[PDB]
């Protein structure tokens, strides 16, 4: 969980960072399930490219904004529950944060970015995870 889940997420936004053409400096991960990842993010804004512009506009991301506040978007993802696909929107939405952020001259928001998801992750998704297979069961499914 905890330190597992950080791993993820920092190995995630930072494949992201790389990909798109950006620093990473700012920063059971079994290299199966960070693979798997890594691959469901990439198959993900293939499909839906929006890129999550309302979600986000909502955030406005500034160094002032709260955890709170970042969860109460992200639970948007969640409306119906949790499931596999909207576990990679939410790490998929994660990363565009971090962009945006980058692109506003805020390097630093994407460390804290990082945390935020971490903790929502462990809090609310990690029970149904757990629940549903744990990261074996992603990785079974995302090969």
């Amino acid at each position: 969980m905890s330190q597992s889940n950080r791993e993820l997420v920092v190995d995630f936004l930072s494949y992201k960072l790389s990909q798109k053409g950006y620093s990473w400096s700012q920063f059971i991960p079994m290299a199966a399930v960070k693979q798997a990842l890594r691959e469901a993010g990439d198959e993900w804004e293939l499909r839906y490219r929006r890129a999550f512009s309302d979600l986000t506009s909502q955030l406005h991301i500034t160094p002032g904004t709260a955890y709170q506040s970042f969860e109460q978007v992200v639970n948007e993802l969640f409306r119906d529950g949790v499931n596999w696909g909207r576990i990679v929107a939410f790490f998929s939405f994660g990363g565009a944060l971090c962009v945006e952020s980058v692109d506003k001259e805020m390097q630093v928001l994407v460390s804290r970015i990082a945390a935020w998801m971490a903790t929502y992750l462990n809090d609310h998704l990690e029970p149904w995870i757990q629940e549903n297979g744990g990261w074996d069961t992603f990785v079974e499914l995302y090969g």
